[PDB]
């Protein structure tokens, strides 16, 4: 078998890199009988439209933002990035492979002709901030750097005063006084881009947001396969995962060691209390999505169902 899936990444970016893992394990655990071409974003069709493209047999799978989704159903989006659910890759993958979150993902994808292998992340990303914050009360009144939605609204709610701006835009905005903070990227590009010096109290781990990237493929090619074959892909899948998490944290742990090593930067680890309080604030926000789709409501009664369960939120 050899099955063509495409990127939501370009050739070159570090994910697209890791990606490959995925692919070479298909490889090496069937000891070639599946095979995995990688294909950058927009290589078949475009980066929107792969759930089609798949069910058509145009391409085989994806390894996608499911956040591009959002159009479809509400549930997508908030199910992609519940802002504020998580402190850990950990705690969102196992959300996904033992709280019920791939159920989700098959009872939204198999209407599309899509089965869900597995989850991975491009990381939990450290928030940027020029100003001590510990608590979420520490939020009240900060010009912060927001993507429109969710995100924007959950700082809203928290009392922060949300602030629309392009990525490229965010360094300057710092300095001049135009925000206190953003949301911005994984602690290692933070450092690298140089916010951390202008803005010297990150928050890290974050407390925001860690996007979901969907390894799906087309449901009849996947039904079609034997136990043992499908067993070795969701293995290979379960393997980049790792890899990826785990790159992902070498190089943020690299990152924070120079912004300490500097003496001038302070990095800020929110307890689980904070956490769990920003959790609560965020719920408000996830109730409003989950009242706009029966999905929504789906993937907001199993995510509070994880995250109570496993002492996060408030009972
Ligand atoms: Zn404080
Ligand atoms: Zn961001
Ligand atoms: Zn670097
Ligand atoms: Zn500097
Ligand atoms: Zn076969
Ligand atoms: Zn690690
Ligand atoms: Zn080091
Ligand atoms: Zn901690
Ligand atoms: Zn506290
Ligand atoms: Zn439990």
């Amino acid at each position: 078998h050899h099955f063509r899936f495409q990127s939501s990444d370009p050739a070159g970016n570090p994910n697209f890199e890791l990606q490959h893992v995925f692919a070479d394990k298909v490889k090496e655990l069937t000891n070639g009988e599946v095979t995995i071409e990688l294909m950058p974003v927009g290589t078949i069709v475009d980066y929107k439209e792969t759930p089609d493209a798949i069910q058509a047999g145009l391409i085989d799978g994806h390894i996608t933002d499911t956040s591009y989704f959002a159009g479809r159903d509400p549930a997508f989006g908030l199910i992609a990035n519940p802002v504020g659910a998580w402190a850990d890759p950990a705690q969102m993958i196992d959300f996904v492979e033992n709280g019920g979150g791939k159920e989700l993902m098959n009872e939204l994808i198999n209407p599309y002709g899509l089965q869900f292998i597995g989850v991975s992340t491009p990381g939990l990303e450290a928030f940027v901030s020029k100003v001590p914050l510990d608590t979420v009360e520490d939020l009240k009144g900060v010009k912060v750097r927001s993507p429109e939605g969710l995100i924007a609204n959950v700082f809203a709610a928290a009392g922060a005063n949300p602030v629309n701006l392009p990525s490229s835009e965010v360094y300057t905005s710092l300095d001049k006084g135009v925000i206190d903070a953003a949301d911005y990227s994984v602690f290692s590009v933070n450092q690298d881009t140089g916010m951390n010096d202008i803005a010297p109290h990150p928050v890290y781990p974050g407390f925001h947001s860690l996007p979901l990237v969907e390894v799906s493929m087309n449901k009849q090619k996947w039904d079609a396969l034997t136990p043992e074959l499908q067993a070795k892909i969701t293995e290979a899948q379960k393997i980049f995962q790792q890899t990826q998490i785990d790159t992902l944290h070498q190089r943020d742990l690299e990152a924070v060691e120079a912004a300490k090593a500097g003496g001038k930067i302070t990095v800020h680890d929110w307890s689980d209390e904070e956490r769990a309080k920003f959790r609560g604030i965020a719920r408000g926000e996830w109730e409003k999505v989950a009242g706009q789709s029966e999905m929504a409501q789906k993937v907001y009664d199993t995510l509070v169902t994880y995250l109570k369960d496993k002492g996060l939120m408030a009972e």
